[PDB]
């Protein structure tokens, strides 16, 4: 570079996208409204003397019904038309196999990033490490990583030749290579780790703060994050807000020098990050989370309900809606297809589902334990919100059953944590939501107490492990139920209760409902 000069550089990111391409059904977010975000800027830069890198922390994959039906092909289109230059590997990248994944490297005009992941029978890298980026005369690299949770938390039968490497080793490494070889002037890294306020990680993998900690002081300008799924705005130093409000102020996390930011999730925010390059020192200058249309549920005064803007509207690139409007059009359809069939009714009615155990509290359960490989699984009875008529389902019948997207979860408790825990669950009450569907569980309850508690069959032993699975919802508290979420042994897996249904009942078929009736193995007084 020109010593005694000031560069401009505007990094732009998102991350954990999972197959938001189009709006939701209130107008937020969406990629035709990034995309006019996103032109937007790169004029504006342009007109200021700055240039544009847009990176993501990955996860485009799964969330969304019609970009799964479709292996994510129109968001990895529409990242294209708006112009991500990179892309980190997410863990969700491996929902589907390599035969997809690799297709996506193809749609995607821009590099697919992980330095971290090996084949093991090889040793070498199946992915690029790093890609080097001209702005101006100043070479940038950028280096990708994937949590070394992937492996641990996604299919197995997916990962008998794939070695997830830790991530913070591999930036030290990538770091001294690079350094010693192409010489950038920056480097930043897009990774997909989590930030955990004061790298306090729990039992996941380390993150961006310990891997920022870890690093030499100031040797990454930035880390560009996702697989936590937060806006990092600090409250306070080593304290995200809670709930930060969308168009507030928002100022990202430093650690050792490094910058660490990430903008949520689903396309909900483009962050913005406006540097000041000279002989060689990074200057952070303004930060800002844009909303792309955000909006708040209110009820008024007049019991009229709205969502309300937090931000002035952005408009739809036009362009954007004609790629995407294709793959929309035959995702809705793909919805209305045969994926099974039942020999009875499954029963989700609202009484019988808070109230008694019903076959289809059985069905979903049974599903979200095949997704999680648990032993047992509980959910609220006002989770089930229909019930699928005898005969032929479509993923459409199913979207009517579990239509509000909550999250599948697990967690890994010894018998004891098990008795403490269905124990404070068999409190809950009919005619209320709250009541819980049970699978491989039988007890007899009387005094607020469980007599005969068996998972599986087997009556339970306060020092073996077992694997629950259940919602987000209940997992952090809801229908106050106990929290799971601050415990050791706890995942949130990132796959969505209707799509999770839908592949248990699309390999199950066709399903014979008499395996599923409840035969009395939970009961009350
Ligand atoms: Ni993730």
């Amino acid at each position: 570079y020109e010593q005694d000069k000031t560069y401009k550089i505007t990094v732009l990111h998102t991350n954990d996208h999972h197959g938001h391409f189009w709006r939701n059904e209130y107008g937020e977010y969406g990629l035709a409204a990034q995309k006019t975000l996103v032109d937007g800027i790169r004029k504006e830069v342009a007109a200021e003397g700055g240039s544009v890198l847009l990176l993501s922390g990955g996860d485009i994959n799964t969330g969304v019904p019609e970009s799964d039906l479709q292996d994510a092909e129109p968001d990895f289109r529409g990242m294209n038309l708006v112009g991500y230059d990179a892309m980190a590997i997410g863990n969700h990248e491996f929902d589907n196999p390599l035969t997809v994944l690799r297709q996506q490297e193809k749609w995607a005009k821009f590099p697919l990033l992980s330095a971290n992941i090996y084949q093991k029978s090889t040793g070498e890298r199946l992915f690029k490490p790093w890609a080097l980026f001209k702005r101006q005369d100043l070479k940038i690299a950028v280096i990708g990583l994937t949590t070394d949770d992937t492996a641990k938390i996604g299919n197995p039968e997916y990962f008998t030749d794939i070695e997830f490497r830790k991530p913070a080793d591999e930036a030290k490494l990538v770091i001294q290579e690079l350094q010693q070889t192409e010489k950038p002037d920056i480097i930043i890294a897009a990774t997909h780790m989590g930030h955990y306020d004061n790298g306090e990680h729990g039992c996941n993998a380390p993150g961006d703060v310990e891997m920022a900690r870890a690093l030499p002081a100031g040797s990454l300008a930035m880390i560009v994050g996702g697989h936590s799924q937060d806006p990092v705005c600090m409250a306070a130093e080593n304290k995200k807000q809670v709930d930060y409000v969308p168009g507030t102020p928002c100022k990202p996390d430093q650690q050792n020098g490094i910058w660490i930011v990430q903008a949520h999730e689903w396309g909900k925010y483009v962050g913005r990050a406006d540097f000041e390059f000279r002989n060689g020192e990074m200057k952070m200058v303004n930060y800002q989370l844009i909303p792309v249309n955000l909006k708040k549920k209110v009820t008024w005064e007049d019991g009229k309900s709205e969502r309300v803007l937090y931000t002035p509207e952005i408009a739809e690139n036009q362009q954007m809606i004609s790629l995407l409007s294709p793959f929309q059009n035959k995702g809705k359809a793909q919805l209305e297809v045969k994926i099974g069939e039942t020999n009875g009714r499954l029963e989700g009615d609202r009484d019988k589902v808070r109230f008694v155990q019903t076959n289809m509290g059985r069905l979903i359960l049974a599903a979200q334990m095949d997704r999680t490989g648990a032993d047992f699984a509980v959910m609220s009875g006002g989770g089930i919100r229909d019930s699928i008529e005898a005969g032929d389902i479509s993923y459409k019948n199913v979207l009517k059953v579990q239509p509000f997207g909550n999250v599948v979860v697990y967690a890994d408790m010894t018998g004891k944590e098990v008795i403490d825990y269905l124990t404070a669950v068999a409190q809950m009450k009919p005619d209320s939501g709250a009541y819980p569907q049970f699978a491989n569980v039988s007890f007899v309850a009387k005094d607020g107490k469980l007599n005969d508690l068996k998972i599986k069959g087997e009556p339970v032993d306060p020092a073996k492990t077992y694997r629950m699975a259940t919602l987000n919802f209940n997992a952090t508290g809801g229908d106050g139920y106990p929290r799971l979420d601050n415990k050791c042994g706890y995942v949130n897996t990132g796959f969505i209760d209707a799509e999770v249904l839908k592949a248990y009942i699309q390999k199950s078929s066709p399903l014979d409902v008499s395996v599923y009736e409840p035969k009395g193995e939970v009961s009350w007084q």
